[PDB]
RNA sequence: CACGGCAC
């Protein structure tokens, strides 16, 4: 019963479409999923963007980052931002090294098995007081939520064992 | 800011 949350960091324009009115959105989400989830109402001062943190069985959590990469999705489409919303995922740095693998071949095999394309913020932009490093997931809502699933068993794996 | 909230 691992208690490692899955942590999110989405755009700042979008949390007003996860919430929902009077919190009607994120309510159903956490009912439907079994999940807790807490989004950050101020922005973290490195860029236009908000961290949300999910705590629930590995299902749950998969089902609960699907329903906000849909949510997001219609947004955009709904307002017309016309660029693409990665899903970003921050990571303790204690846990990439065995994320990325040796030669990068377990991130490689992630790449491969649900056809997206990630990249992880390099070492040294990491400070001494935030060590999570972003894994930036380029791919459709299907998709990224597929290389979620892959990520966060890998990160509990290393949060397990390392 | 569509702004919700499951404690120890």
């Amino acid at each position: 019963p691992c208690d490692l949350p899955l942590r999110l960091l989405v755009p700042t324009q979008f949390v007003g479409a996860i919430i929902g009115k009077e919190g009607a959105t994120i309510r159903n989400i956490t009912k439907q999923t079994q999940s807790k989830i807490d989004v950050h109402r101020k922005e973290n001062t490195g860029a236009a963007e908000k961290s949300i943190t999910i705590l629930s069985t590995p299902e749950g959590t998969s089902a609960a980052c699907k329903s906000i990469l849909e949510i997001m999705h219609k947004e955009a489409q709904d307002i017309k931002f016309t660029e693409e919303i990665p899903l970003k995922i921050l990571a303790h740095n204690n846990f990439v090294g065995r994320l990325i693998g040796k030669e990068g071949r377990n991130l490689k095999k992630i790449e491969q098995d649900t056809d997206t394309k990630i990249t992880i913020s390099p070492l040294q932009e990491l400070t001494l007081y935030n060590p999570e490093r972003t894994i930036t997931v380029k791919g459709s809502v299907e998709t990224c939520a597929k290389a979620e699933e892959e990520i966060m068993k890998k990160i509990r794996e290393s949060y397990e064992n390392d």
